[PDB]
């Protein structure tokens, strides 16, 4: 079915945004992996295969909308060299992500293209899941120091 | 049954209690949850349920008494900004509601409502065990520090 | 996640109604327990914890968007003194609920929280459900008479 | 194989019977259930159904005899605004269906259409059935009134 | 041990007021069940057990306290002739049950006799919901109607 | 509850696309039995169950909304003599009713008619799922060529 | 452990290689998915996963060596228009990556880094089996001709 073409270009700048989520989530989660830090790397993990399975439905849509997933261009990645500094960088990019799919839902909603939006509302509720965990994480840090913090990762949640 | 009135002036003061202990350790559950104290989240959650169920007790029992069961008017919340602060607020909260059992539970003996009495005399019993736990999370916090002691609400208990 | 003032407030005003219906309804539940009318007791029962679900819903979505749940001001129980009229009273109230949540999930999509917004058609979904029980059985009153109708209800339904 | 023309013919008229009663059971249904009159939905539910069987034998076999099934024209449906007004035009239906049967057996029979002659009979005793359901629930609402009637039909018959 | 003697009568007392019930009771339900009012034998048999327990409690406290269990003396019976005044004279009897009750819980307590005391609290509360069953039923005739009450009664409930 | 009365229409022409759906759906599929097409025969039918539900969804929602279910005018079938033509035929009649849907789901959002836009958003999603399917049997046929597209069809799909 | 310097380049090189086959294959994947060449998707969507446990493998040997993964540089995609165009270009990306492979292989070893060649042989013989997977069905496509080829790849393989 044809889509509208500026739905297709949104939902490629939203893949985009996948594409990045998926690798830095991935290289954090093993970062944390060897570090020894096992309850970050399971969660950094699932996040990374969540960002996954959402390119996914963007480029099944973008085909069925009769487009060309594009994943050859690849964002800009902004790794981190301690927890702190690796949690904000996911967090700042969650935020600008979560900014893009607000955008790109109104838009869908103007054209009619309901069924796009409706997989993006689904999405952005995931974002702000990953959102809230992010949060959450740092503030624990200032909470209880970075130390306390650290031993709490050593071991996997049940 | 007619019940005697002023033992169901009681039963809804206490109702009033329950109300306000409801909500108060409702929030307060959801407060340690988004600040992802999983701990503190799952045990004030029950002690929500808990009140809940008190709550239905007085007000099936005021109905058989043949009374009104007011759940209108509800009571100061003091919610708190802290885990410290808020906590204590809960344990004021306890106290102040043992004591209106204790009075309660006099008055009904010396009208010979003794089921309502037995009835209220198991609420206090559940009572007294909500502030024995508050009590004693507060003596935790000076004993291990604050930082020591939220780390040791991150995960749930099993 | 910071979110729009306003829509925290309509989150706010939201629990309020939910926080009334709770109560309306679970001393409803309870009256008709009273009464012997089994089958009315389990369904305002089971549509007092699908408010206290919904109030849950909006505490947990005020504190992720960074705003303070109010469960401080109760606005007006009406609790009537028959079945007809009692039921009539839950119908209005689900019908002035309805009413703010229609205008609220209009506002959430002027301002992009499309997350809240989603939640709150979830809950309206949930709403014109109780609406459509309440309706039905006012109805059934009127068409079998009032002594068959409660009849009917002595007995719960498998 | 080349069945006998005024076969089909009969066939089609039959199907486009079963296409009137398929829409009129089951809207019959939906409003039963809308105003709670649970048992009355389930049976006109189940009676629904019953017609789309038939419809479907009847589409094969006309196809069989390659004929052309005539899904396009729709006889009157006859809805009513109140239970016996609605009872009584469905077996006003399920008569006028009961004589084209009747009629169309018979002319199979003399050209020799016993297999498709053998399927009508089938679904005569299926008419014949409803037929018994719809006159005995009319006697019922008479002998024991409307308003006993309808008390009823508000539970399901396990 | 050797039990306070006032207290002993008390306990013989209470007894007598259970022989009474026990066999008020009894015939009650077979009268019920022999007007095939099914659901009201199950009821009130099921009260009739009750009583019986009572009975055996008091005797055997008595008989720990060293004392004579009365079995000889039978108090008035008032059966009644239709199912209202049955029901009601059950009520009065459970009424002047429940008076002698509370006197001698009092009682009890002035002499530390603690745990006849317990017993008889436990015997009061379930005296309670005899009354609450008795109330509620009756009611329910004047709400209904006797007609449809005594149709409410001809099956058990499952 | 009293709906939009232009909501109303729009659910009845909808139901109307649904019903024409439905009748075509279901003669294409035994068509395609008939021919020994068992693999587009269990598709086909599939989809005519899928609008049935579509229907179902509709008519239930009208009556809800307080308005009048139309099952009584049936707009115009297009059944077609060979594969491709007959699955032309359901891909343009799909278009058709997506874009019905569409405009639909716009009104009822800007009535705030919310509930009944959340149903439609989920029956446009099934639709585009059907959209999808005749697409690509559409090109399958052209790439593969009609004899072995017909051979693929003789087993069903496990 | 501080891995050899040019170890960690092959290695990220390697890593490189892996990114690129990941997206290329999972894009070839959903487009077969999309043409309905169900059997096609499913395997090039297994080997999609396959690259993906290959990168990992990488990114935990580099981090453990002491190197910095990279995942933000992506080589050139190769994505094509067509079943043959693709496979072939899926072929080529393999037997450059062989090539690289090889290579990487013999420099770890004549550093005596034999952990990273021993699991660097293994991904090379899992390369190996991509390679086969390709040249047969290249070779099917003209043995058996296009149209015969795609009709086989509409189910998949059970
Ligand atoms: C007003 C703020 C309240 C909130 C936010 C709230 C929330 C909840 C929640 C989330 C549940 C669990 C749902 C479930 O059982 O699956 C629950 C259960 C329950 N609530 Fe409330 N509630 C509130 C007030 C009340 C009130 C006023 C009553 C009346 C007495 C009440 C009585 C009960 C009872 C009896 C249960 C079931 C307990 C059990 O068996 O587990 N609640 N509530
Ligand atoms: C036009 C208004 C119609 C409505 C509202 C309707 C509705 C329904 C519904 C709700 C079901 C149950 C779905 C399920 O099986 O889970 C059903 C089943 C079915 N329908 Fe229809 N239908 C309609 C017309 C038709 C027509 C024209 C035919 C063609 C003969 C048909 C044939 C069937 C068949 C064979 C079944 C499955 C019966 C079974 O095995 O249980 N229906 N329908
Ligand atoms: C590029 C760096 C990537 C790495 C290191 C990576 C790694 C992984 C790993 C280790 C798994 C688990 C294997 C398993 O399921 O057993 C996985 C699963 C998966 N990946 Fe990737 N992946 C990457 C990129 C991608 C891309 C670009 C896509 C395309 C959308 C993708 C889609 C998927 C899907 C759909 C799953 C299965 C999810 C599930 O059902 O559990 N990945 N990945
Ligand atoms: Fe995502
Ligand atoms: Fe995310
Ligand atoms: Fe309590
Ligand atoms: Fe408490
Ligand atoms: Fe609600
Ligand atoms: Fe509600
Ligand atoms: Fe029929
Ligand atoms: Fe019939
Ligand atoms: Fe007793
Ligand atoms: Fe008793
Ligand atoms: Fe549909
Ligand atoms: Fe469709
Ligand atoms: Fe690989
Ligand atoms: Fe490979």
């Amino acid at each position: 079915m044809k889509g509208d073409t500026k739905v297709i270009n949104y939902l490629n700048k939203l893949l985009g945004n996948e594409l990045v989520a998926i690798n830095q989530y991935f290289l954090h989660a093993r970062m944390f992996k060897n570090w020894g830090l096992k309850r970050l790397n399971d969660v950094e993990y699932h996040e990374s295969i969540d960002e996954m399975k959402h390119a996914d439905r963007y480029i099944e849509r973008i085909l069925f909308l009769e487009g060309l997933p594009n994943l050859q261009d690849l964002g800009k990645l902004n790794i981190g060299e301690d927890v702190e500094e690796m949690l904000r960088s996911d967090l700042a990019l969650e935020l600008d992500g979560a900014k893009n799919l607000r955008e790109a839902i109104g838009y869908a909603d103007s054209v009619h293209d309901y069924v796009s939006r409706d997989m993006m509302i689904e999405i952005l509720r995931d974002e702000e899941g990953h959102i809230d965990f992010l949060e959450t994480e740092l503030d624990l840090i200032q909470k209880m120091g970075l130390q306390n913090y650290l031993q709490a990762q050593i071991r996997e949640e049940g």
